């Protein structure tokens, strides 16, 4: 009985340490989760009225076309940025054929980390200082492109913050699971004692 009691005390101490680690991880994860929520609102900016304009646009602006390339990258439709802008725009037009279908697909397409290869290409366009796409410069070329870019930047920037938070959440979840297992072992072991 004394040996069992000592084992139970050690298990309880381990469970308490695990619970404290899990609580710290959860608090950090929670602050970053509201930051990610703000990123999600930024991604959400894109609307049904903005998408129809792109379809009825017809004339191709030098900058507006860039927004189409990043949208294709998120969709992982292939062709990278190697293909010419005029050819790239026609593929973008098919997506914008039906405004309601495109808006519905965007919410479903958020997923989690999407495709790792696509984020690199998407990150490269955002990382490059040139070709605008800062979400303010894009608005000047066309109002519709700014909303699409803003959502795209939120998705890319949103994915990076979400990915950091997803490790934070994994650490918090592992700590919580260890603490729960320790608590159950302690409870049953205390009852047996």
């Amino acid at each position: 009985q004394t040996i069992a009691n000592a084992e139970e005390e050690k298990t309880n101490v381990a469970a308490a340490e695990a619970e404290k680690i899990s609580k710290e991880a959860t608090e950090a994860l929670a602050e970053a989760l509201p930051a990610l929520r703000s990123a999600e609102a930024a991604v959400d900016c894109l609307k049904k009225p903005h998408v129809t304009e792109m379809k009825n646009l017809g004339s191709p602006p030098a900058g507006v076309i860039v927004t189409a390339r990043v949208v294709l990258i998120l969709f992982n439709q292939g062709i990278t940025l190697n293909d010419p802008d005029e050819k790239v725009w026609k593929k973008a037009v098919t997506f914008m054929n039906n405004p309601q279908a495109f808006i519905d697909k965007v919410k479903s397409f958020d997923g989690e980390n999407i495709e790792p290869n696509i984020i690199e290409q998407s990150n490269k366009i955002i990382q490059d200082p040139s070709k605008k796409f800062n979400e303010k410069d894009m608005a000047g070329q066309s109002y519709a492109a700014s909303k699409l870019c803003a959502w795209a930047v939120n998705i890319v920037t949103f994915n990076k913050i979400f990915k950091q938070v997803k490790p934070l959440q994994d650490a918090q979840k592992q700590a919580n699971e260890i603490l729960e297992e320790k608590k159950k072992e302690l409870a049953i072991v205390k009852q047996r004692v």
